[PDB]
């Protein structure tokens, strides 16, 4: 067998132009190929402009339409995602001009707001600035945007919870404490941000509940040789029947037969690359500056 | 003399509870003893919970903190390891929930990535699921993660190379062919996985070169009576001066005076058991199912 690694790690230098160029060209082909017989002269003009940009600046910028296409094809290329059958239903938020952690925070609040939509969940992705030299990465240290702390609590976040504590987050001691956002901008040490409680929608099932929005915070989007290490996205959720009942009763989207049908109906009315990679946990690789 | 065996062999049955219990208790003591005067009541609570677990399930699970402590103490207890002077500099990857060979492969890719770090080598260990009845062992059949094939090539891998061939691996015939990973999961027949070439960093010294990452693939970690037969780890390397020059020139970590000092400085800023045992080569003991 010759499987590929599903993980894409850090760099300390910009991608060499001899590597970047061929990948960019191949992506540009995939993009314009989605027009088949149309736009041959536009295709050629874009190839020429991308090359000059790479040769003069060392890298290049995608157009908004190219980025939207990229996020949807990478979703389509996601092997285990059951949601990818309706890949055209995706809202993109372009945050490639973001510069600070405070700004990252505001972008994520907007994402959570739009995607939760009072319970009528919508799929979205927010794209932060692409990697440059690898020393100025944007990263979300959380694995999901919304997740409970573990001390009592979620057993699988003991490590990250302790980390938030080490960073000056005050630990409550319930079993449903929503962890803070831990946000790295421009390669700096991360900063801790409480999520405004009113942004977190929960479904009550004894005192049992769970958050409504499943959003992956920690993967990397690759496209045409460019890498975006910060690109949170969300879908909706897929002895056990209590939950299926509680979400429907409370009008929160899950992937039941009705939803599978309607979301597919909406879709129809509309080495793999591009691709979403896993990353190495940033607290294992980060060099602290203070 | 009464030396102990440095080898720990296979089982066909779970460890008897009368043997496991005392060993678990002694390890729990060693762990909480590293707090001296603190945590007497936590110590007692953990003893009680471990016993009930063993008495009801036949075995027990370490906490993440206990596993990290165990891997570092076993390194400290390694008689011939020169690296053990800085035993606190060790990154642990917890893979105890791994179930398939494809999954083992992805864990090892991640390990190789993190540890190589573009040449700035970091020590790491990846821990796979502990032994249960001895019939479902996880094992790496390689002796090191990275090693060259021998036909022409490395003279000391003729046997393993032939084995890879017998298993359907296509033999090149250079003298620097990187062997495939041969991975056993859940006691099944091993599967063969090519290592992605870009994951293998080499130092060029005539056409002479060598791989940068020395990683032992085939030992067993023992702790509190539990056995982990799959736990690859790595450090860095220790008429001959050509190599010492080439690694430094190419910015790949070796154990020279500068590195000895800095790694020790970082450490200070931070029957033996636990212990790493040797094993019997698995192709000598494995019963094939197909
Ligand atoms: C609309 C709702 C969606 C549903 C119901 C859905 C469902 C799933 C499920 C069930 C998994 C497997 C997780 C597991 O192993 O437990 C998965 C994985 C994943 N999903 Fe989604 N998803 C949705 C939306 C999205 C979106 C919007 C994206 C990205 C734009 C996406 C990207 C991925 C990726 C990259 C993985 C991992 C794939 C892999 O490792 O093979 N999903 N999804
Ligand atoms: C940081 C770099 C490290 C260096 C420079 C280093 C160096 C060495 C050397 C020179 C040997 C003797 C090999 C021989 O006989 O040729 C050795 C053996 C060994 N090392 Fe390391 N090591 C390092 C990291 C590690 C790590 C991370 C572990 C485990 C967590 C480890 C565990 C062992 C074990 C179990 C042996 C065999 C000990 C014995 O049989 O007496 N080493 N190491
Ligand atoms: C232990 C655990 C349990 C769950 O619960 C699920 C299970 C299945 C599923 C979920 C969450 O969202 C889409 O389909 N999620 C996670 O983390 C995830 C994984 C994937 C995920 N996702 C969103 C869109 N695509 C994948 C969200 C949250 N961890
Ligand atoms: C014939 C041969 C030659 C070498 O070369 C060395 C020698 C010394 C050394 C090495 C590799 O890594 C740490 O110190 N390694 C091996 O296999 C090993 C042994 C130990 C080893 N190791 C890594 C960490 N601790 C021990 C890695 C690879 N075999």
């Amino acid at each position: 067998m010759n499987p590929k690694s599903l993980t894409r790690g850090p760099r300390d230098k910009p991608t060499p132009l001899e590597e970047l160029l061929p990948h960019a060209i191949e992506f540009i082909n995939q993009y314009y190929g989605s027009f088949k017989e149309a736009k041959i002269e536009e295709h050629l003009a874009r190839l020429e402009a991308v090359t000059k940009e790479i040769e003069t600046t060392g890298t290049y910028q995608l157009t908004l339409d190219e980025l939207i296409f990229a996020t949807k094809m990478a979703w389509r290329n996601a092997p285990r995602c059951i949601g990818r059958i309706q890949w055209s239903n995706l809202q993109v938020f372009d945050a490639r001009n973001c510069s600070t952690a405070q700004e990252m925070f505001q972008h994520i609040c907007r994402h959570i707001l739009y995607a939760t939509n009072n319970g009528n969940i919508r799929s979205a992705i927010t794209v932060f600035p692409q990697r440059s030299d690898g020393k100025h990465d944007f990263r979300l240290w959380n694995s999901q945007l919304i997740r409970y702390a573990g001390y009592r609590g979620d057993a699988a976040t003991l490590e990250f919870t302790q980390l938030c504590i080490d960073l000056g987050w005050k630990p409550r001691y319930g079993r449903f404490d929503v962890l803070p956002l831990v946000l790295q901008a421009d390669g700096q040490d991360p900063e801790v941000f409480e999520i405004p409680p009113d942004l977190v929608l929960e479904v009550t099932m004894l005192g049992l509940k769970w958050y409504a929005l499943p959003a992956v915070a920690n993967m990397l989007l690759e496209v045409g040789g460019l890498e975006f290490p910060a690109c949170p996205f969300n879908g909706w959720y897929m002895i056990n029947v209590a939950v299926l009942h509680s979400f429907q009763k409370q009008n929160v989207t899950i992937m039941d037969h009705h939803t599978a049908s309607e979301s597919f109906m909406k879709h129809m009315q509309n080495v793999l690359s591009p691709f979403y990679y896993y990353q190495i946990e940033p607290w294992k690789t980060h060099i602290w500056q203070n």
